[PDB]
């Protein structure tokens, strides 16, 4: 086993994939913000905030997978075919865990799991961008790989 | 306390921050990767892969820190200071943890949080896609703000 | 009177205002996307359709704002200090009008009135993104400056 | 009919096209600048300004025009073939009026309505910004799609 | 003498201009494009070729400018308050060769050289791509700084 | 022969290149940095200055090559599927040259001349700016194409 994202002189190059064929990649990548209680039931409750974090957290992340290229220096500039994401509250522990799921899709000859892992990741700081002005103490992740279909290493799945 | 990325019709919206005085803000945002064991290995050793992984991630964690407001709907666009990040390996346990440190630094009317989260969040995914060729089961995270300095809120800083 | 966007050898040139002072400016820019009765009824209902287009456009709006140094050639980067959407329904005759108004705040040498137009422009055109399945005969505009303060020109309002 | 750009938890989603075939397709998308009589005499006579405001225009659209996806939300980020634009004096009455056409060309699973319309709108705000100076009371638009070529939806044309 | 663009770990950091006083500050820069007697010749005469190579790549070197933070990984984001660039046809032999010179100016802590010699090269690379369909062999350059002022370095000017 | 970049009314277009063929190409093109005998030292031992800056302008010119199109006006967006950088210090006299070969692949119907040309200019770009604060009087350049493959215009390899 070795790197493939470093050329003959120890340097960073973007690995050439010009052979390889073309197939159907997906990616799923997760990652969450623990919240405080003030932050859980404002984001939960439409009484007085009628703004919808969620809206905007969504947006920012389909865009972050578009700039995923610009962002991850040796990432491939890919034609996404689709990017969608999921959200469900849970409670890891006494405290509230917003769950983010993020899907890529696309067909070439590199996976999308980057792609993935950048939507989520910047659809979680857009939520605690959102609701910074309550709290600083949010956390963010962990952040990681659920799945991915297509290419050579075949289909991966983190086991649970 | 109420939300300051809302507007009156409750949707988002940049917060006028016109009135504000500038000052010296700094902001140190924190995340690590934790990797298998071979990864940490070729990570460290030049024997063979002489690739420095991690001032790859350091430059794309730099240029992050600039793409802020780019990525993040809301964030006002900064006339970034000084961005450095800093690494250290941990053990997380038994499992090496490369932990990841940045700090960002201004002078202006609204804080640098973002962009150290940015920052830190965006050097994890690139230690990642350099390294996914090895392991993809590889875990960012958790991020979080360590401290920040100057703005309203006084002197913020994480308990430990 | 006479350009200033050209130099010396009648071509582009970003206008020095180095000498000129930082004063406090504002720019409000108006536009409106007609659209059939169909498209009406599924933005102004949640029955069936939950998707909140002008969340979504709101958000692309205060984005391309900070992008208008991107995509304007000539026009200076600013540090916005505020970026701000409104929307509200009319009736230019029997057809429905969404009327956006777009309001940008900085603090400089130069005016925002590209910020704002660019801003109310792409947040029309998200609109149109997001409900062209419906209908592709969407009409955008016209759009034009409604006010601006600051800077040598003085205050201006588009009389009505 | 419904929404495409909506998920199952009725947020916004780059919709999947990984199934579509790939075809050749085209959008012609259609805007105007009315300005003062001043504005157009300086614009049409070289006895003095010799800067070629169109050439800065033309120049815009075509840039914004790869740019669509980074400022439309959902849009796919798409490999265009070519972007062309076109520019006519017209009077909408007795004050002049520039009439701007962009056609954007591709080949892939998904139309380019909204590079035409983006390229259009961008050409258009470049006219104004290289023009302000001499008139801030230009108006721009209306904006709409003049016709399609290619896809589901079959050919779409505006009726005149 | 030493670097200033790496850290304590000798990795690339953005440095902290916190500190440093704000004055005007200026930098120019000077490349060129040795060209084809076709080239020049196109270029030259509006008998038959009536587009403007020009103007094209000035938007370009005004546009690249402000893209420079994007680009050179550790470069500061500023706020430049004037771009601009001045062709002359020379001869260095019996060849032609288009000299290329672009002045950026702004107000702030750090100087602007890189912004000046970022311009001049893209302005460069947008004149080879608007002729190399007649000749692939044009050559850029040398590409070098021509004079700064203000800043710590005090004024700077190439012997000649 | 006659130019392919200017459209009907003498005004840039991106060439529509929807008909042609998709075939493997390459593209490598040459630059330098001519720099001071301290630079040269510095950058050649690691007694004292451990930072890597070939490591750096390596990762520049990479993501470079993938923002041609945002900087090159009539450059097509394309999926670029590899991209690598090679270093070498020769002495062009008694003065140090560091000589820069950036090769870029795709498939597709054009050419990849501008993105080697584009990442070897920002890959030089950047070795200025991480060694400027040693001397300002580097050289850039001659940049110039090395040879490319595919395409109409056949290969193309420049006479040494």
């Amino acid at each position: 086993s070795s790197f493939t994202h470093f050329n003959e002189q120890g340097r960073a190059k973007m690995v050439d994939i010009t052979h390889k064929e073309d197939t159907v990649r997906v990616a799923v990548a997760q990652t969450s913000v623990t919240v405080s209680r003030e932050i859980y039931e404002k984001m939960t409750s439409n009484a007085i905030e009628k703004g919808d974090v969620l809206a905007v957290a969504q947006v920012a992340g389909v865009m972050a997978a578009k700039k995923t290229a610009d962002l991850i220096p040796m990432c491939h500039p890919l034609m996404l075919k689709g990017v969608d994401i999921a959200f469900a509250w849970e409670n890891d522990g006494e405290a509230h865990k917003l769950v983010i799921t993020a899907t890529v899709k696309t067909k070439g000859s590199t996976g999308v799991e980057m792609e993935a892992l950048t939507a989520a990741s910047v659809c979680a700081l857009t939520v605690y961008d959102m609701c910074k002005a309550l709290d600083k103490g949010m956390v963010i992740g962990p952040t990681y790989l659920v799945e991915k279909t297509g290419g050579k290493s075949g289909h991966y799945r983190r086991k649970t």
